[PDB]
């Protein structure tokens, strides 16, 4: 039938579209969030399924400390000689002058297997792309930074060749690109196809002015020469496109020789009755991924229906396979397995953090650190993937000071949250209350009018309703009867568009935590965590 | 004989003095700065060398990225049992709601010996201090962090039992003071003496309103009665004192029953024509430590001379100890010790960053990441210890290309520094240039007019004269003859007074880096570094 | 009877005190409210009412336009010749490197009378005032202003002779004083008293850091030594003091052969448990007026009982004269003459902006610039002069548009303001709504609940309740019942230290305002105003 984008939902950046056979997968990045580099599957480019993070472990990917939005940028997924190449950067400095960085290589059987020690490769520019040549060849390209304050830093494209052999790039590194007039040129893949080199480049920055071009070459040194219909893919132009920030993208050769291009978008909430070219909008959902049917004409590829990227795609010619859900809408915590679409910050989580196991049938976090911190937080969460549902789940804990607080919490960063919690007060004992930062302004709304908690409640329950432009948080004693928490917290402030900073690169999270600042690592166990979308 | 304050000058601020017989000992917080803690010795309390830093590998101290003035705050240093006890702070969070820290707890013999696995502690508040009490009993005490947004953050004085044979905190944690109306109530140390139980803490915060208070108590517990006098300590009604922001003191009985009270200042640059209680001062050598002399008064302490505290104070009766200096004024790094006083940020060196095996007699130093990363920077750095001096060193580099630079820097944090560079150029190729960082706003103000630099230099020398109010920097190529670089700095800006943030507890250091973001590790031979106050 | 401070409550500043006989008057500064200048009287120092505002015509004062705490600045007020003489100051330009203004002197027989066209001066710096010497000659002082970026901006004192037979500054004028390292050295007065010349100054500007000190000369042209135990008026030292502020004092030797020293004060908003040194406090009633006795030692005047000044100071040798009050609680409207104690921004009122004879028994105010303009307001307002008070109205409107609005409004200048109007809607007719701005920032927090106003209500009664740290509005519909409007507001914020901008010299007001933004003028008719304290 028909492709609806996006096709990944939620937050789903950078993707970097791959088939291996009749199988075809999508790596996305993750940055701060861990485990790293999402990997989803189709047989079909309609239909999805979330099946693997390679980058689980220090030795693989070592984030304590690391700045929001830094990490995990735009990984590359290839496949050649039998195994998948992974491509990732981790970046350590998200702002200034410079973007520190660094760049490796893992190898893998399978996407889901164990992926091998990395390889060490460059640090000069995020981006890092593997190009595998049809003479056995391989090559790194990357985005080369230019730190010098009166440059703009996107200093064009740095290729080199990489052995697998040595372990090593070898020769000399060389710029065979320096992008055209909307400059920001980044996302760097190299495609051999009939006579030519096809450098794509994504330009124009992550933004609404996003895009995609395409450029050409006899050799892979260059000269290439830009498409004179530039850009490829852009919806810069069309501020009304469902679809917006259309850039970033890869190519793929379907084995029904066909050709997607697959790449990131951002779907504003709804911008109201206001100037349509001031206010382009804010996403939640951050940076997700959707993919459109390629045509070629005089040897360049041109995205069908219109540069500006479209919902409804044509699919390519390939029986369907639909997948079962990769979560249940109630999850139980009866497996001490958790769920895929669970991640935690920077760091693997160990059993002193969280364990399935010391009480069956309950996730029980042990408390760490605030909602600020960058080192290590009992935290889990799962993204926002529609802008109307709810969330929920019951927490047991007995906190006896006001350093201990778990509950249900949406997150962008660690200056970009709210949560509802249970915690303790001097005068009324076990209270919920409310607790929020809006770009590192802190708030607690409720003040003294904390919500006292009966001495015989043994689960709290908590939920969040996302309704589009709004969310509020309601608990319940008897998991039946609900009241409203008088918070009402605007959803666009968890978005790319809305956070301060130089990385603005994630998305809204909803998940639980638990805090215990005094360093008892105080227990709090969540019953279940459920999420609906509607 | 005359103590001449400060005795610890330029960064060396919290000061913790420990008694071991006739030995005197302080110790400072070090932040960022690597290894950790640094630890003086003295005879007299005159005369005092830098003899120890005790954190001095990852299983003590792991800080690898660790927020600018986050790290190690405040210590405490005690002796008892015929061993050095030293409680430190690892903060993780330096803003906001929350100050997320982790307190430790550990021993050695002697203070430049190799010191014990770490104890965990708690983490409910920074400025932890380990009392033994004449029973054979132990305590910890440390401020109590209120995050509530309504309330000031500084909740009081937590204490709670140690047990040395269980190796943990026991029993209960009670709060035993709430502080002053001045409030920032941190900086507990608890004294038995006589019939009472003292407890001295910091108020008021570190800046021109910091000062020290005393509380008595028959019983450990409280409850406290403060001194009607108070504060103990302080500078903040006299603008015009030579020793500023006086607080934070630690208290100790000489072996020839004395008593001198160890406190950190600020000593302001010199203000000008303009409003004496407006602008009270900018502090480019961070905060430093001085020692005033206390004497008794109706079972009260009480600072001889005046609560502001005196710039010269009568040392007391112990015969004159000096020491020989602890650098050599030009050093030529023909040793294989790195000098005392040369800390790196956040990590301990290893040969992979910094060499001084690699080719003897130079500091070779393996290009890492830029000025702004709070990861791994290939950069050692000495303490400002005087408003006017010269330093200098030269340094044989070949970049072929903007991405790498080596030279000499003047450096605050990730965002306040300048630097005189070795780098490279497209056009004139290895040139000389400026960069400089103020308050995260980038320049490079010789733009196009940078220094070329000839083929067949090998070394060149590069020089910064700090003249009070402002510094230069300028270059040689014959170590003999200089030219001076047209960019004039403020030392202003290298200040606790003038850094944003909520972290601004370090000071102005002066040291030699090597960057390199292509991730090639290009090696940069600094020949020496000199250092020379006038 | 004890002079109870402040004898003169909210916005009352720049006391000039001036004996005539046996009759005290006090002039203090009104900035853009008009008529300009207060004028108080009083027999016995104790008790004082508002008799006069002299700059009552155009001509005498053209404020339209006039930044915020611009125009009338310290006024100066002397008795000699028989008559009265009162030095005014109009500033043009209230922040960056100048402070343009003009100085003019008027002279009248009595303080209530129709003062003379005003003399031009000269306009070098603000502060002027008129010395009449004992041997006929008059001198003029003020403040000379240095523009220059890298100076402070006050240069000291500025001699220049007046005569009165040509109208005119004659001679050269001289710099006489440099003031003290404190700086801000402005509100010059001289007297002539003994052997000596004593040239009175303010320093420390007109925040915690005030101060008041004097020097001495036998000459009035100098040199002046300043007193060694300067100042003699401060509470900078003393952050618990009731009255704060304390400078730009007027000194008066009575006829009892007493002296007098009339100061500005502020009085600071509970600060609560938040540090005393830090949170020195918020002024909503800006800064009123407060009298000390002075004492002379060695032939310099010292403050009676501590520089910091008192609050309850012993009263001269003078019969008690009380006074009636200047207004009714509830002003009912029916007089044609509008109450001393209202004031409107920047110009006269006309029969145009607010009449009392179009409706007899009401004020009708016909529409005029929204809240933010600088130019013509038809608004009416009266001081905040207590913590705790109920002011209330009520009005007759029929708006047609959301362009137009009249209720009432606490207010300190065009960005800092809240109000309770009555408007329009276009889905719910007449409604009533708040409205308010925060340093700039604009809210209307009712949003869509409106509070719908029946079609049979004739008057709408409007009332706010002011209690110390918070205000909060009601309307009734009936006169009787009243029921409050969900938004509460920080009385802080109507306060000299929160507001933002160089100029933060007035105080908090409340008063009564229409707003018709199409031009229609519509009426709005109130019936009352009242004004509680208790
Ligand atoms: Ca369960
Ligand atoms: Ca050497
Ligand atoms: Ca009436």
């Amino acid at each position: 039938s028909l492709i609806k984008n996006p096709i990944l939902r939620g937050f789903n950046p950078d993707p970097s579209i791959c088939r291996a056979d009749t199988d075809y997968y999508i790596a996305t990045s993750t940055f701060e969030w861990f485990p790293g580099v999402q990997i989803h599957h189709s047989k079909d480019l309609v239909n999805w399924h979330l099946v693997a993070h390679p980058l689980n472990r220090t030795s693989l990917l070592d984030m304590k400390g690391n700045p929001n939005s830094g990490g995990i940028w735009a990984p590359d997924l290839s496949y050649h000689d039998g195994k998948f190449w992974l491509i990732y950067t981790d970046v350590k400095v998200t702002d200034g002058m410079w973007k520190d960085c660094h760049n490796y290589l893992t190898t893998c059987e399978s996407v889901d297997g164990v992926w091998s020690d990395p390889i060490t490769l460059n640090g000069s520019g995020f981006d890092a792309s593997l190009f595998h040549d049809n003479d056995g060849k391989k090559y790194l390209v990357n985005m080369y930074w230019d730190q010098r304050t009166y440059n703009h830093n996107f200093y064009g494209i740095v290729l080199q060749e990489y052995s697998d052999k040595e372990k090593k790039l070898i020769g000399k590194a060389k710029i065979i690109y320096k992008g055209t007039d909307i400059k920001y040129t980044e996302g760097p893949h190299i495609y051999h196809i009939g006579d030519y080199y096809y450098l794509f480049t994504a330009e124009g920055g992550t933004t609404y002015e996003h895009s995609e071009t395409v450029a050409r070459s006899k050799n892979i040194d260059g000269p290439y020469e830009i498409d004179p219909e530039y850009p490829l893919l852009t919806s810069w132009h069309d501020p009304r496109n469902s679809l917006q920030k259309c850039g970033h993208a890869s190519l793929v050769h379907t084995h029904t020789d066909e050709w997607y291009l697959a790449h990131l978008v951002g779907r504003p909430l709804p911008v109201g009755n206001q100037p349509v070219l001031e206010q382009r909008g804010y996403c939640p959902l951050g940076r997700e991924t959707s993919i459109q049917r390629i045509e070629w004409v005089d040897n360049w590829p041109r995205v069908v229906g219109g540069k500006q990227g479209s919902v409804n795609v044509e699919a390519p010619k390939i029986p369907e396979v639909k997948w079962e859900k990769t979560y249940d809408e109630k999850d139980n915590f009866d497996s001490d397995k958790l769920n895929i679409n669970f991640q935690s910050l920077r760091i693997p989580l160990t059993e002193n953090i969280a364990s399935l196991k010391a009480k069956k049938g309950n996730l029980r976090l042990y408390g760490k650190e605030s909602l600020t911190s960058t080192f290590t937080q009992a935290f889990i969460a799962r993204r926002w993937q529609s802008f109307k549902f709810d969330a929920s789940t019951s927490v047991s804990f007995s906190p006896d000071t006001f350093q201990q607080a778990a509950g249900l919490t949406c997150y962008y960063n660690t200056e970009n949250w709210s949560t509802i919690q249970v915690t303790w007060n001097e005068d009324k004992g076990r209270v919920i209350d409310i607790v929020c930062c809006d770009n590192f302004h802190f708030d607690m709304p409720l003040k003294s009018n904390v919500i006292p908690i009966p001495k015989d409640v043994e689960y709290i329950h908590l939920k969040v309703e996302v309704r589009v432009e709004t969310y509020q948080y309601s608990y319940s004693f008897d998991g039946i009867n609900w009241s409203k928490v008088p918070a009402i917290f605007e959803s666009r402030k968890l978005s790319d568009d809305y956070v301060q900073g130089g990385g603005f690169f994630t998305g809204a999270f909803v998940g639980i935590n638990c805090i215990d600042i005094t360093g008892n690592n105080k227990p709090a166990d969540f019953d279940y965590f459920c999420y609906k979308e509607e």
